[PDB]
């Protein structure tokens, strides 16, 4: 066999109150809070790439080669 | 077998009050918190990259080689 | 076997009150907190790459060689 | 057998109050706290890579070789 | 068998409270502060590399040779 | 007297104000304000008895929480004029 | 007199401002006002007996959180006039 | 008299405040004001008489959290005029 | 008097303030007012016997965390006028 | 008179502030104030007997936490007018 994140969780009881709980997270982004308050901004761009903003990027990949999960302002200019 | 990333747990009780909890986490961003106040920014590019933002990226990945999480703000200009 | 990054709790009783609990974090970025106030901030760019933001990425890859989780900010004119 | 990074925790009672917890943290970045108050900061750049900001990164890989966590800020010209 | 980087935590009795607890940290950054109080900050670059922020990476590889966790600000012109 | 003036720009912004009073805010935030939370009582034999006269009176498993603004928070409150 | 100007540019901003009171801001932030979490009680045998008159008694197993702002916080309170 | 001026650029920011006061800001916290947080007691054997006169009583099992902003925070407050 | 200028720039800031009091900030902090974690009592034989009159009493396993700004804080308060 | 001027500058900043008073900022940093943490009491018998006229009585295994700000902070406090 093979066990990759796994959660798991057993509970046995004869009387009274029981609680089971399994949780898995994967590729999780979770909470992101972002506060702009006054803010003077001044941008001039000119065939390039300006990225001021909240970008907020998960990606769960199975069985894959090469992935890219976040490319964030950029020039790619390539031959 | 094999085991990686597993959160295992066994509660066993005859009576009362009985919890069994299992938590993962795997490629997980998480509470990113961001304040700008009263902030002057100015910016000119020509052909380049400028990034001044939020960015937050998780990636799991499997069976994957050569992955790239994030790339953020690049010039690429290869031949 | 192999275990590898593992959380394993057990726990037995026979009256009252019983807590079992497992915990696994694996390329987790928690918690990033960032305050930017009264900054002035000025960027003349040609043709490279500035990067003045919040860059949170978190990376977990099983069986990937050559993984890169964050490429922030640069210039790469390979030939 | 083998066994690396692993969290066990066994508890055996009759009576009373019995608390079992595992917790295992691989690859991970947390709590990162930055504060820029009244900073002046002026950039030039021509062809070069600039960064000022704030980059939490983590990474967790499993038979991974050659792997880069984080590549800040550079300039590749290979040849 | 082989063991590296476990905690392992036993606890046994009949009657009272019991705590048991085992944790593990395996390449994690935790607790970077910074502050850049009326900080005044000038950079002209031309083709060269300047890191100025904060960089803050944990890495944790299993079967990984030649991993390189941070390569943070430089210059790259191998032939 | 407060003035903004932009003359003679391509983008122009002119902000004035005279007086600013910002409130309160919270932006992914969670707050928690009178809250019981996983309480876990295993009690086998309980007996209660309760002889009252004019009074407050409060036995047994209690899991309460409360919140009060602007008057008084209790459990019991035995008041007499 | 509070004047800002900007004359003769491409992009130009002009904020001018008397007075300014900030307020307050909880970004990404947790509070915990009051809070009972995780209480866990064990009690084989419990016998409880309460004779009152004109008072307050709070027995047996209590988990009891309060936020009170204005007033006064209490478990038990006998007041009298 | 507070003054700000930028003539003849390309960009220009332009900024007057006469007077100016921050407030509170929590970026990324956590509070934790009046919190019991695990809590545990085993009593096999447990016997509680209360006889109570136009009092205030508090027994058994415990575990309170209070917050009081402005009042008082009692457990058993028992005032008499 | 407070004067800022900036002329003949690419990029210009003008920035001139009165006058400023900055606030206080928490930045990725944990604060802990009036905290109790981790109490963990056993007792196998227990016997509670009160007799009150008039006044405050607060008996048994006792877990409080009180966080009181701008009153009185106590477990037992007997006040009489 | 405070001034500040950047002439013929290709990135210039001016800044100019009559008065400052710098705040409190807490970053990363981490607060215990009337905190109780990890007690254990073991009492295999336990016998409590109490006779209240008019005062203020605190018996038991008591973990208390407090944190008055603006007041008086006690445990049992009797008094009277």
């Amino acid at each position: 066999k093979t066990k990759q994140g796994v959660a798991e969780a057993a509970g046995k009881t004869k009387e009274g109150v029981l609680y089971v709980g399994s949780k898995t997270k994967e590729g999780v982004v979770h909470g992101v809070a972002t506060v702009a308050e006054k803010t003077k901004e001044q941008v001039t761009n000119v065939g390039g790439a300006v990225v001021t903003g909240v970008t907020a990027v998960a990606q769960k990949t199975v069985e894959g080669a090469g992935s890219i999960a976040a490319a964030t302002g950029f020039v790619k200019k390539d031959q």
